[PDB]
């Protein structure tokens, strides 16, 4: 019985992880999108920001570019890892059920 | 005669020059129109800071800037519609000058 209890609790723990990961994947995609369109605009700068109009030097443009591309890649590496993790948790869930149904 | 002919050739050329400048305006204009649409798209994303350079972008400045860009966008589209119609007309006149020339 306590075995069943532990399985049921482990199952809710997995679903919580899977639901949080699902939410993280969505946010990361939004972030990745924002980074790309930001990098796009930034490349059009030539002394002034094309979005807000304020002064933006080639030096800063460049640095802002390096920073955003580093943020973009890291977010894509995390996205990929999140996807794999979600797929793994789904197999665990199917398996945790397997054990339950039996008991 | 020979002077009528000259006048016809000289007018033909002034029309091609007009037609060629409008063509160039249209190209620039279109690119300015795409730039305003992309600047507005990014600007709609601001919430305290400019999403592009990270500077402070207050909600008040965002709306004002959004007003200016929308205003320049619609106008640019106004001029563009006009230039295209003018160019279409100049080409009508060019075809008409050639006839007169035969
Ligand atoms: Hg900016």
């Amino acid at each position: 019985k306590k075995l069943l209890e532990e399985l049921e609790t482990k199952k809710t723990t997995i679903e919580e992880e899977r639901n949080e990961i699902t939410q993280r994947i969505g946010e990361l995609k939004n972030k990745i999108g924002d980074l790309k369109t930001a990098i796009e605009e930034l490349k059009k700068a030539k002394g002034k920001c094309p979005v807000c109009g304020r002064e933006l030097t080639d030096e800063h443009r460049e640095e802002l570019l390096s920073k955003y591309h580093l943020d973009l890649n890291n977010s894509k590496n995390t996205l990929a890892k999140l996807i794999d993790r979600k797929s793994e948790l789904e197999r665990e869930l199917r398996r945790i059920d397997m054990e339950i149904k039996r008991l």
